[PDB]
């Protein structure tokens, strides 16, 4: 495909779910060969696996003192709709969590996009590969195109599910909500995370319910929104990706470590 931008500056706003703290965002439009990257306080930040500064219960970037938290999702949107220059533009400690999914994000972005002059220079997973991390899995291997499968092990209703994106059903993962169990609750708020929580903006897990009035968007919702993050942190490849994954109960920080190992391995 060609090089993709947006044909002009998108705003977006609200609280980070993590920071709970209100933020300005702003996707601004870049020329061919400017890649993806992050705007705060006068520097910028690429979306790169070199500025991750932290990898649990969300993806983080930092650079020159300057941090933003919680990028997975933006970037997953990015990623979906292979944009491949913008500059993203943030007022505040983190990305707004929005609706918890990544619509409002895709909505705007792909109602926008500007065709660029130069094809896209794609990250191709070149051979297998493996990581764990005592019970947790994740591999990669050679494709054409992009394909993501998340299993998954919820131990209530949900029991084991699993999930798999492949080109062409970008839009069935761009409404699934991101989450949290009711038994988790207690240590997120504890280590001053989940801060801008909400109903309206999570999906809270019971262990035989959803405490969301309107219930499940899916009835495989969560692994829907694990293969979404993956795809987000998968981008910290710097280009547009190119392979079949698979991830076992996999987390930020495993998929960072794919993603850095697989870095290494191309270089
Ligand atoms: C799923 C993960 O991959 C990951 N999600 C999280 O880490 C996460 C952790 C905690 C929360 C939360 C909350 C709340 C609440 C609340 C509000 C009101 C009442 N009355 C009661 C509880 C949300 C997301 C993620 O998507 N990363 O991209
Ligand atoms: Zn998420």
């Amino acid at each position: 495909g060609l090089e993709k931008t947006v044909k002009e500056k998108l705003s977006f706003e609200g609280v980070g779910i993590h920071t709970g703290e209100y933020s300005k965002l702003i996707i601004h439009p870049e020329k061919e060969g400017t890649g993806i990257r992050f705007f705060k306080n006068g520097v910028y930040i690429p979306a790169r696996h070199e500025f991750v500064v932290h990898t649990n219960h969300s993806t983080d970037l930092g650079f020159k003192g300057q941090r933003i938290k919680t990028v997975e999702h933006i970037l997953s949107v990015l990623h979906l709709l292979e944009i491949t220059n913008v500059t993203i533009e943030v007022i505040g400690n983190e990305i707004p969590i929005l609706d918890g999914s990544g619509w409002e994000f895709y909505e705007a972005i792909r109602k926008n996009i500007l065709n660029q002059n130069r094809e896209i220079d794609y990250f191709v997973v070149e051979e297998p590969i493996i990581v764990e991390d005592e019970g947790r899995l994740i591999k990669a291997e050679p494709s054409d195109t992009l394909e993501v499968t998340y299993e998954g092990e919820f131990k209530n209703f949900l029991g084991r599910q699993k999930f798999t994106f492949v080109e062409g059903n970008e839009e069935e993962i761009v409404l699934a909500r991101t989450f949290a169990f009711d038994w988790e609750i207690e240590h997120i708020k504890k280590v001053g995370l989940g801060k801008g929580g909400s109903l309206k903006n999570t999906l809270v897990l019971g262990k035989d319910k959803v405490y969301n009035p309107e219930g499940l968007r899916y009835e495989n919702e969560p692994v829907r929104h694990k293969v979404f993050d993956l795809i987000g942190d998968l981008y910290l490849l710097g280009s547009p990706v190119k392979g079949k994954f698979y991830s076992f109960r996999g987390g930020h920080s495993l998929n960072v470590k794919l993603v850095k190992e697989l870095a290494k391995k191309q270089k």
